[PDB]
């Protein structure tokens, strides 16, 4: 199946998934010279005060952590939204060195890691319905670089012990979101897709200026994951982030100057 490696990774997806060369591809790199800063653009609304989360897993990609989206309890609203959007899960991609990891580029500078929020427009009634959609989908980009600990990340940190091989889930209620969000919400947005197989082309990318930073040892515990289940030969779970995309006829807008 798709992965990471040599044998699977990025540049072998398009095999198996045809829309990997289609038109709104992510991630991209992120020119902030001309990016157009938009004055129409709304603030930010991230009503993540009710968010519910449930449950942490390796699902051999990453380690995801899941929330309780049955009813309206962490929406994302306003931006260049239009609609409710609900938290589902949360991921993080990142990378062997201190260097690479983040998935989108700001002037072609990586981060160590990248946080991805992913929500799902609410008209469409199900997640798997709203994937069907150009709308369906908004993802909040973070950036993550390497500096002093953030205080917030450490209880998903401690229970990676828990989830070390594929398949592996524990139990990660109360936890809440908000300690993962920098302190100013300015933005850049543009129309993209999943950064993983499938590939579909249903997000808009809202990607933040102001990246938060994690200590050395709290990345380091990521990269001690495995992308392989219990039993196999260990396979170090680092990297899964894939290459900057071209921008073709698209434009990332700013709601800054
Ligand atoms: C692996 N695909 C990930 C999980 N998802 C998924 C799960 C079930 C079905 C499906 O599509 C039919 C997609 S997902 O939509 O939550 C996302 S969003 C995303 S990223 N890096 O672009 O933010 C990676 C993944
Ligand atoms: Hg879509
Ligand atoms: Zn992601």
């Amino acid at each position: 199946h798709w992965g990471y490696g040599k044998h699977n990774g990025p540049e072998h997806w398009h095999k198996d998934f045809p829309i990997a060369k289609g038109e709104r591809q992510s991630p991209v790199d992120i020119d902030t010279h001309t990016a157009k800063y938009d004055p129409s653009l709304k603030p930010l609304s991230v009503s993540y005060d009710q968010a519910t989360s449930l449950r942490i897993l390796n699902n051999g990609h990453a380690f995801n952590v899941e929330f309780d989206d049955s009813q309206d309890k962490a929406v994302l609203k306003g931006g260049p939204l239009d609609g409710t959007y609900r938290l589902i899960q949360f991921h993080f991609h990142w990378g062997s060195l201190d260097g690479q990891g983040s998935e989108h580029t700001v002037d072609k500078k990586k981060y160590a890691a990248e946080l991805h929020l992913v929500h799902w427009n609410t008209k469409y009634g199900d997640f798997g319905k709203a994937v069907q959609q150009p709308d369906g989908l908004a993802v909040l980009g973070i950036f993550l670089k390497v500096g002093s600990a953030k205080p917030g990340l450490q209880k998903v940190v401690d229970v990676l012990d828990s989830i070390k091989t594929k398949g592996k889930s524990a139990d990660f209620t109360n936890f809440d979101p908000r300690g993962l969000l920098p302190e100013s919400l300015d933005y850049w947005t543009y129309p993209g897709s999943l950064t993983t197989p499938p590939l579909l082309e249903c997000v808009t990318w809202i990607v933040l200026k102001e990246p938060i930073s994690v200590s050395s040892e709290q990345v380091l515990k990521f990269r001690k994951l495995n992308f392989n289940g219990e039993g196999e030969p260990e396979e170090l779970m680092v990297d899964n982030w894939r290459p900057a995309q071209p921008l073709k006829n698209r434009q990332i807008k700013a709601s800054f100057k």
